[PDB]
């Protein structure tokens, strides 16, 4: 038996995925000055730091 | 027996596919400075790194 087929096909598929991570640090301190002079810890260490 | 055929044919087919992948890293740290001097681990290693 003869049967006619209408070819009408349309398929479409998409997918996506993304990720992000970020972190930052910034800590800075000038040498501490008390009494007109620069404070010293130990023998050669200041009250200062720098992180980045 | 004589039969007349009307030639009327029109077929059309398309297909497509694509893919993407991407990844990136960027980690950078300046040498850590505490107490006015540059911190050293071991004997010659800083607190710094650079990844790309």
């Amino acid at each position: 038996d003869i049967i006619t087929v209408t070819l009408d096909e349309t398929t479409s598929a998409t997918k996506s995925a993304n990720a992000d991570l970020s972190k930052t640090n910034e800590a800075q301190m000038d040498p501490l000055q008390v009494g007109g002079e620069e404070l010293q810890i130990g023998g050669k260490y200041n009250f200062s730091y720098d992180l980045n």
